[PDB]
């Protein structure tokens, strides 16, 4: 499935090296995760928990924190920031 990230998500992706305007979901996640690990928004003690309050990611998703273990919720939040081609 190819997707087109909306302006805010695209900015996020490109800030960690993304270069296209169109991506597969696996690529969106790849860069999104690189973004998270690069900024280290995860919690050192509980590494599956992500803190993104007052960050671009928080703006994007609409939440102050989330768990990378809830794939359905992450997929939901991501989909709101892209149009499926
Ligand atoms: C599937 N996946 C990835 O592709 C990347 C891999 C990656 C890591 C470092 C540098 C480049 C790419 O991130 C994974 C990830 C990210 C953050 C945490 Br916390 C756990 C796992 C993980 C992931 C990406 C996005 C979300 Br939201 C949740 C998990």
């Amino acid at each position: 499935t190819l997707v087109r990230p909306k302006p805010l998500l695209l900015k996020l992706l490109k800030s960690v090296g993304a270069q296209k305007d169109t991506y597969t979901m696996k690529e969106v996640l790849f860069y999104l995760g690189q973004y998270i690990m690069t900024k280290r928004l995860y919690d050192e003690k509980q590494q599956h928990i992500v803190y993104c309050s007052n960050d671009l990611l928080g703006d994007l998703f609409g939440v102050p924190s989330f768990s990378v273990k809830e794939h359905r919720k992450i997929y939901t939040m991501i989909y709101r920031n892209l149009v499926v081609v």
